[PDB]
């Protein structure tokens, strides 16, 4: 797997953001997990802490897993770094985003991202208080 860059364009939700992508807008979904909604526990908390992450960046990368790119709806498929930092794993490390949605071939990050959740768990944060 490859990181490409993206520009943040509007922070949107938990697991959603709309990115400028190869000079192109689009929403991109994150691969392997899910935030509560807005309108549900912890969901405020899991739109805040992707957002602070995103806009607070100085680079905002996009890595494609090998399998689908674009899900039904059109949006993009992807792990999404702040510098460096995967916000996946960073919402799921803090208990504000569940391991979920992992279909075979778009699953590289799979294992990391439940150790995340363990730690998460172990440590009783948000979801897991
Ligand atoms: C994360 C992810 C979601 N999806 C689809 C499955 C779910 O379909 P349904 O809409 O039919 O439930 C939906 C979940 O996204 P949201 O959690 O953003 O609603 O997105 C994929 O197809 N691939 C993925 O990798
Ligand atoms: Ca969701």
């Amino acid at each position: 797997l490859h990181k490409e860059p993206a520009t943040l364009i509007k922070a949107i939700d938990g697991d959603t953001v709309k990115l400028m992508y190869k000079g192109q807008p689009m929403t991109f979904r994150l691969l392997l997990v899910d935030t509560p909604e807005f309108n549900e526990k912890y969901g405020p908390e899991a739109s805040a802490f992707k957002k602070k992450m995103e806009e607070n960046a100085k680079k905002i990368e996009v890595e494609f897993d090998k399998g689908q790119r674009t899900d039904k709806y059109g949006r993009g498929l992807a792990y999404i770094y702040a510098d460096g930092k995967m916000v996946n794993e960073a919402l799921v490390r803090q208990g504000l985003a569940k391991v979920a949605y992992v279909y075979k071939g778009n699953n590289t990050h799979e294992q990391l991202l439940r150790k995340a959740e363990a730690q998460a768990k172990k440590e009783k944060l948000n979801i897991w208080s």
